[PDB]
């Protein structure tokens, strides 16, 4: 065993959570959409071709907010491919993924599957090939009530009442040279700037996310974020944020520390956002968007053996397993304790794609390792994020030092009388023998103490077994105004209190 304390006092608070954090994402990619949430052939398909299994584990996510269309393939869509009568849309080569689009599934489609799971849409548009045109008419086509050509045109299509999307994305990962209409950052910030002005013209309730670096690699990190904002912060809103972990080189202790790089690339982001508002004498703060986030290595080889130019690829399926849910667990819990300036994150994606949720065609629906983790956050990590002090051991691995065996924070819900303690232990050997000081906290008990572990940290789930799931029993108890508990070596830990 070994000690860890952590103090939770309700006078010492980081931010109210933005229940966007919670949020996902849905692309043109692969089977994320055709035999993901849309399968029109399937047994449990609705009368609009969705997947009711699908539908149903992601009600249970309770996931607010799914960016949408994209990603890669955003940047060389046309948005008019995607609506009106199926008979006069095209098949697109999409070169993003090497897939041939039909666009059989467009905006409005996926708008009546986002109504089907109550989430709203971050909506992206196309910076790539498309420009400050091509930006308003879509915000028009949505959002306008009536009146103009494309207002109009979206009540032709079906669509009387406007979709009245309120988060926008000006393109995606413009940075990247695999990107399609790659820009520079003064290329980006200019026409980002531009098409920011005539959307809130259009519609002056949205909000807008602005493209910062696609991870924290990047040759242009922190050069890009100041140099878009310095072109865009008077008229945006958000800073987005993209970053996937893998672990290629099979080093447990080293992989499930890479949360700290997350936790400094955040850090970082916020410095440049506070750097330009300074430049600018301006009163806005700018907020991040952690637009995409999760593990990503297993499908890197099957990937390459797929042709190109099929209808729905089987790509970037990756089968978690259970120390990938250890690392999502250590990144939601990054992401809360930057409750104050992270306001909006996406999953990425939500469906077969790098995803929490596997389907089969004409079969299952399932739940990965790291579905546990994610709505554990998602249904019990609303509310006020409370500032920890943490006592904890720590380890040094190849590429991090001082990394704390315990990840933890605490979330104070006023309105539910509830604290819940979300926490991982690191630890391969030793069980933390957690100690938590409540005394800020009258008359409150443990509810449950929840469990995510497995003996093998390589065991995944499948559509027929899933041997890693949760338990409830877990040995909190609250007396002496402390909550002791047990963290097994390498665990997710869910500790509720109430009364
Ligand atoms: C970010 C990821 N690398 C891709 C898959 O989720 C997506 O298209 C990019 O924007």
């Amino acid at each position: 065993t070994k000690k860890a304390t952590m103090i939770i006092e309700k006078d010492f608070k980081i931010a109210e959570i933005d229940k966007r954090i919670y949020g996902s994402f849905i692309e043109h990619l692969g089977r994320a959409v055709y035999g993901g949430i849309y399968e029109p052939g399937h047994p449990q398909a609705d009368e609009n071709g969705f997947r009711q299994d699908v539908i149903e584990l992601v009600k249970e996510l309770q996931v607010p907010i799914i960016r949408y269309p994209g990603g890669n393939f955003v940047s060389g869509y046309n948005w008019e491919d995607g609506v009106g009568p199926k008979e006069q849309r095209p098949r697109r080569l999409d070169l993003a993924w090497k897939s041939v689009e039909t666009n059989e599934i467009g905006l409005n489609e996926f708008m009546d599957w986002a109504k089907m799971v109550g989430a709203e849409v971050n909506m992206a548009v196309n910076l790539g090939t498309r420009g400050i045109d091509a930006a308003r008419n879509l915000v028009e086509y949505c959002n306008h009530p009536s009146g103009s050509y494309y207002s109009d045109l979206r009540i032709a299509h079906g669509y009387k009442e406007p979709h009245k999307i309120k988060t926008w994305c000006l393109g995606n990962e413009m940075d990247g040279p695999w990107q399609i209409g790659h820009k520079t950052a003064v290329e980006y910030g200019r026409i980002a700037c531009e098409a920011a002005k005539v959307m809130k013209w259009v519609d002056p309730t949205i909000e807008l996310v602005v493209c910062g670096s696609s991870n924290r690699n990047m040759p242009t990190f922190a050069e890009w974020e100041a140099t878009v904002l310095d072109h865009t912060y008077d008229h945006v809103d958000y800073i987005s944020l993209h970053q996937y972990y893998g672990n290629r080189d099979n080093d447990t202790a080293n992989y499930l520390a890479l949360s700290l790089e997350m936790d400094d690339f955040i850090r970082s982001v916020v410095a440049i956002a506070d750097y330009v508002k300074a430049k600018k004498r301006s009163k806005k703060t700018i907020h991040l968007s952690f637009d995409e986030w999760n593990v990503w290595y297993h499908s890197n080889e099957a990937d390459k053996l797929i042709e190109p130019w099929t209808v729905a690829p089987p790509l970037l399926e990756d089968i978690y397993n259970f120390e990938d849910a250890l690392l999502v667990g250590c990144m939601l819990i990054t992401l809360m304790k930057h409750a104050d300036r992270v306001k909006i994150a996406c999953l990425a994606q939500l469906v077969n794609v790098i995803a929490p949720i596997m389907t089969e065609k004409n079969g299952p629906a399932w739940k990965q390792t790291i579905y546990y983790p994610f709505m554990h956050a998602s249904v019990y990590g609303r509310g006020v994020a409370l500032h920890p002090v943490i006592s904890s051991p720590k380890y040094d691995s190849k590429d991090f030092t001082d990394v704390p065996y315990l990840e933890s924070i605490a979330v104070y819900n006023e309105e539910k009388e509830e604290v819940t303690i979300f926490a991982v232990n690191r630890d391969m050997e030793d069980a933390l023998l957690l100690e938590c000081d409540v005394r800020s906290f009258e008359d409150y008990r443990v509810i449950e103490h929840i469990v995510l572990e497995h003996d093998n940290v390589k065991q995944t789930n499948s559509a027929q077994s899933s041997p890693v799931v949760p338990h409830r029993n877990g040995d909190a108890q609250l007396s002496d105004r402390k909550v002791s508990a047990t963290l097994p070596k390498l665990s997710w830990n869910v500790i509720r209190l109430g009364k």
